[PDB]
DNA sequence: CGTAATTAATTAATTG
DNA sequence: AATTAATTAATTA
């Protein structure tokens, strides 16, 4: 097999790289690299280096890497260019992997870890480290087993052994409930002394050093926290030996009196999973507790125990232990499900960075744009500074506020990166500019074609037609892998709504679950095969179909975020190809191209129909179109239909059939007008919304811009089994919204597009009735607390202080001189409760850290002055206002 | 050190 | 209540 780098460091004039050679096995080397760079020469100098422009540049070979360095920064005195990859780990990477990278992940050593400590004073800082670590659970991926190491003897407590057996039982049994699935796989380590606990751990560091560094708030706690103890207790020079080069570097945050560090560990790459969690999940949570997200994603229950977390190593050391080993398994789990680690890994490979460099989009494009172009013997530009500067980006169509009953949408694919491959935007291929008509002209097709010779956006841009730009060839590449992975999660998704299907006529049987790879779509045989099964064997199936979607959404939604990253990227100043004329020409050419194809589809559907003049689109966003197909349905007869899946069938092959071909037509008029390089501009149906056939639904409706709700029949060829609410932009769709209020306000909008003005008001009257009887963090609303500092006077409100951070300050009142109560962080979510006038706490509202039930010192007040009159106005009532307001409903009966 | 467009909620001050 | 502006948070794309 094919070598790969594991991990990759610059210290001083040495590269440190840790690898996996051609058997498979882990080796480190030390190499001292001389790196290249680059300078204009004149022309009459014989080379084959040139920089993207064409333009002749001479190699300057260092001693190394100081002196490249150095150069420089002598360049930059002067005045004069120095092009090439002046990050030289990229440039080690690019030499010593001269091929597409292939790896093998059962060779790379990936670790998860979290520890426990004890503190009778609060929040264990890891800046101090003053508390013993008394359990420490470190999963191997390469072993695949928990090491645990168990404190029986601290200042805070003597205990006993903890016991696998009872850890094995469930909780009905007064077990622990440790997954059976992993229970043979703990090691476990009491020990006598924290001493010999960190020193074991240490060694067993050093003998199975992680490459990769994972868990659950390890880069903010478990990391810095095992640092700083080892170091107080061992010295700095021992503390340095979690690093397998022996060299860290402490990073220190602000922060007037507080004080927390984050440490770099050379030869490891460090992924805590919250952070990968919030950059791939595309999920806006109200708690970023591993309890709250492990119910959210492997719906699991809460780790319950008495007491606070200061007294459970003491009252339960059992469970305290049993936790510990859990914690580290859930995002195990997690992972599992969501692959992020994995996607970690083939991004990073594929752009030759780091590992932990895939959080940084500006950093991968960087990789591969330099990989790209030295494959071909071309160099680089030198990163420039540039002032931040706004820019347009996309076209808002303004709708009548209103119900519609029939609604096909349509929506392009990949759109900014199909424009980037469509106009041929890219740093080198720039060839001139012309005058600018009003983007309008362009839109109606009566401006003068801009160029006959070059291809264009309506911003005044033009390219070259007859070479092909890095960044479309490497936007290109990603794209393709995007559409292989989105094509797996679809046919997942259509597979899931098979299953769906058949669970409405379970077979009474015994049978087994088909080994089925989901994706792909079933076979005619296999689906015939699913219609005789038993609900279990069902379940389990639609179980691994949904398991199978959930890894493509992974996969393609993240190559979709790093392609639609490269457009933004020219829009960012630190990007080393930044040009806000490219960025502008993509953001303009979509203006145009949403309005073009409006114009083009409302011509069409007039035709067809043979009405004059009507706007069939009544929305649009960036790159869709929304249609009003009640028109569509009247010329055949709403009559004329036998259920819903017959009209939803019709609109179906009227889009595939007529409207497609039409908007395809009009693109590629469009295509011809702006010359472009290559049509790319690919429309098609996405939605098919309606109520129900013989119902008082009313289908949708839109409040205005970017927020309104669909029943849904068909999505981009997935036909449900059961219709699907889409929601956007609507409080059901906000993580500020109370949990229980999203529900109510869903089953709100479900009742209006499914079932009528009648139900909704049946509904809304008995939430009203239950609402003061719900669970209190159920109906508090969420929000995130940026600059408590900036607005606390004396723990009370200055000028203009947030709602949510006035509740933040009543609560920092209440809980003065309290050291067992939890502290909010800034940053961080809060839950937010209004009081009622006259409450002891002083003020309107309160808030406390979201995910955790407050406090028992004023738990007991906190529900006693809760104002669910204001509560239920402000979260509830409102919002279903404008609901209905918009749809021209009630949710009261009027008199 | 991917982007812009857009909403809703709330504070302050003003609306004779 | 009802604005206009400014800040804050959170969406849609
Ligand atoms: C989601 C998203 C979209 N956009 C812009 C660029 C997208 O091309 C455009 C349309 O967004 P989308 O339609 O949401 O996504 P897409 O067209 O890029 O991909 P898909 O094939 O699944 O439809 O909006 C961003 O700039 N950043 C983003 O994070
Ligand atoms: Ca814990
Ligand atoms: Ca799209
Ligand atoms: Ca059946
Ligand atoms: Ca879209
Ligand atoms: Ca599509």
């Amino acid at each position: 097999m094919k070598e790969f780098y594991l991990t990759v460091e610059q210290i001083g004039d040495s590269i440190f790289e840790r690898y996996i050679d051609s058997n498979g096995r882990e080796r480190t080397r030390e190499v001292e690299y001389k790196p290249s760079l680059f300078a204009h020469c004149p022309e009459s100098q014989a080379t084959k280096y040139f920089d993207i422009y064409g333009k002749p540049c001479t190699r300057k070979l260092f001693a190394n890497m100081r002196d490249a360095s150095q150069w420089i920064k002598r360049m930059e005195d002067i005045g004069l260019e120095a092009l090439g990859m002046d990050d030289f780990k990229l440039a080690y990477l690019s030499d010593t992997y001269n091929y597409e990278i292939k790896y093998d992940h059962t060779k790379i050593r990936v670790a998860n870890f979290d520890i426990e400590v004890t503190s009778p004073d609060g929040f264990p800082e890891p800046s101090q480290a003053k508390h013993p670590i008394d359990a420490i659970t470190h999963y191997d991926s390469i072993d695949d087993r928990f090491y645990v190491f168990d404190l029986l003897n601290s200042p805070y407590g003597n205990v006993e052994e903890w016991s696998i057996e009872i850890a094995a039982k469930l909780q009905e049994q007064g077990g622990d409930e440790v997954p059976s699935e992993i229970i043979d796989k703990i090691i476990y380590m009491p020990f006598d002394n924290e001493k010999e606990l960190l020193m074991e751990y240490l060694n067993f560091w050093q003998q199975k050093t992680p490459v990769i560094l994972t868990g659950w708030n390890v880069e903010s706690f478990a990391i810095p926290y095992v640092y700083n103890r080892i170091k107080n207790i061992f010295g700095e020079s021992t503390a340095k030996r979690l690093s397998p080069h022996r060299k860290t570097r402490v990073k220190v945050i602000e922060n007037m009196y507080g004080s927390r560090e984050i440490i770099t560990l050379f030869g490891i790459s460090v992924l805590d999973y919250i952070d990968l969690y919030k950059k791939f999940s595309f999920t806006n949570q109200p708690s970023y507790s591993l309890d709250y997200i492990s119910e959210f994603e492997l719906n699991v229950g809460k780790l319950k125990y008495d007491g606070p977390i200061s007294k459970l190593r003491e009252s339960n050391h059992q469970r305290y232990i049993s936790y510990n080993i859990i914690a580290v398994y859930r995002v195990l789990q997690i992972d599992a499900k969501r692959q992020f680690i994995n996607l970690s890994l083939d991004m990073g490979y594929y752009a030759k960075i780091q590992i932990q460099s895939v959080f940084s989009p500006i950093k991968t494009w960087d990789a591969i744009i330099f990989n790209s172009l030295k494959e071909q013997n071309k160099v680089i530009p030198q990163g420039r500074s540039h002032p931040v500067q706004p820019y347009p980006g996309a076209f808002v169509k303004e709708p009548i506020p209103n119900r519609y009953k029939y609604v096909m949408s349509f929506d392009l694919t990949s759109l900014y990166p199909s424009i980037i491959r469509q106009v041929n935007i890219s740093p080198e291929t720039i060839a001139g500019t012309f005058k600018v008509a009003p983007l309008h002209d362009y839109i109606n097709a009566v401006a003068e074609r801009p160029s006959d010779v070059y291809s264009c956006s309506p911003n005044g841009m033009m390219y070259y037609k007859d070479r092909d730009g890095v960044v479309p060839t490497e936007i290109t590449k990603v794209f393709n892998q995007r559409k292989e992975h989105k094509g797996y999660m679809l046919a997942a998704q259509r597979n899931g709504e098979i299953i769906k299907e058949a669970l409405h006529n379970p077979n009474l049987s015994v049978d087994e679950p088909l080994d089925v790879d989901y994706r792909f779509d079933f076979s005619d045989e296999i689906k015939e095969k699913i219609k005789k099964l038993s609900a279990k064997s069902l379940n389990e199936m639609l179980f691994r179909a949904q398991r199978t979607e959930v890894a493509g959404m992974t996969a393609q939604i993240n190559r979709k975020l790093l392609i639609n990253s490269l457009a933004g990227a020219l829009g960012n100043v630190w990007f080393r190809y930044y040009d806000l004329r490219n960025a502008t020409a993509i953001t303009t050419f979509g203006q145009m191209a949403l309005q073009w194809i409006e114009r083009k589809v409302n011509e069409y559907l007039n035709e067809v129909c043979g009405t004059e003049g009507e706007a069939f689109v009544l929305y649009g966003d960036t790159d869709s179109i929304y249609v009003s197909a009640d028109k569509i349905i009247d010329k055949v007869g709403e009559s004329k239909f036998r259920d819903t899946n017959h009209w939803v069938d019709f609109l179906d092959k009227f889009a595939r059939e007529r409207m497609e071909p039409a908007i395809d037509r009009g693109f590629r008029e469009m295509c011809e007008y702006m010359n472009n390089k290559q049509h790319l501009m690919f429309m098609d149906r996405e939605a098919i919304a309606g109520p129900p056939l013989g119902s008082k639904g009313i289908g949708g409706f839109w409040t205005g811009k970017k927020r309104y709700a669909l029943n849904v029949w068909d999505m981009e060829g997935t036909r449900y089994a059961e219709p699907k609410l889409k929601i956007m932009g609507l409080e059901t769709q906000k993580s500020s919204t109370p949990k229980a209020v999203q529900k109510a306000l869903k089953e709100c909008i479900r009742r209006m597009l499914q079932e009528g003005e009648e139900s909704l008001q049946e509904y809304f009257k008995e939430f009203e009735k239950e609402f003061r009887q719900l669970n209190y963090i159920s109906i508090a609303s969420v929000s995130s607390a940026n600059n408590i500092a900036k607005y606390d006077v004396g723990g009370f409100p200055g000028p203009k202080c947030p709602f949510h951070i006035r509740g933040i300050l009543t609560y920092n009142r209440a809980i003065k001189g309290n050291i067992d109560a939890p502290q909010v962080v800034e940053g961080e979510k809060v839950y937010v409760l209004p009081l009622r006038e006259g409450n002891p706490f002083g003020d309107k509202c309160i808030a406390w850290p979201s995910g955790t039930e407050i406090t028992d010192l004023i738990k007991d007040d906190v529900l006693h002055w809760m104002d669910y009159t204001v509560l239920l106005e402000k979260t509830f009532i409102k919002p279903l206002e404008g609901f209905t307001s918009a749809a021209k409903l009630d949710y009261e009966k009027k008199a």
